[PDB]
């Protein structure tokens, strides 16, 4: 239930049947882009969101509260990556 | 190029063409599957909130909301689109 899992997975399967390599390194890459992506616009939400709260924009803070539920969800399944560029989770998030 | 439904049936073939690899792979495909959905359930949700500040006529915050339309669009890109029907459709 976790990225990391997921990327585990990919390696155990072309350390043990090297075939797959070239293939699911493929796999491996789109799923690190599909992260990235989505990390970059979860980011710039959070940002439009903090906007909209400093403004005193209250008409909108269901959806800011739903933004942060979303992120929160996210970081259990897919961790944080820390000031040193490693993705780390749980309790190791601070 | 790089497309979601590339990495989705490289999974496939791969337990298709070894068996023992099932359980793993299919668990890597579900968690692929959970990470989208849950991107696509904040990008709409950044969309929404993006059309709400379109609708107050806010320019202090265009830029993020033109941002936030770059990013859906590189998105459907790379993860395509479910169309009406729940067909996850790519780009033609």
């Amino acid at each position: 239930k976790k990225l990391s899992d997921a990327q585990v997975a990919l390696v155990a399967a072309w350390r043990k049947y090297p075939d797959l390599r070239e293939s699911l390194e493929e796999a491996a890459s789109i799923l690190s882009l599909i992260v990235f992506q989505a990390e970059t616009l979860s980011d710039q939400a959070n940002e439009l969101a903090n906007y909209i709260r400093r403004q005193g924009l209250e008409e909108a803070e269901g959806a800011c509260r739903n933004i942060d539920i979303m992120r929160a969800k996210w970081v259990e399944v897919c961790g944080e990556v820390n000031q040193h560029g490693i993705r780390v989770y749980g309790d190791a998030i601070d």
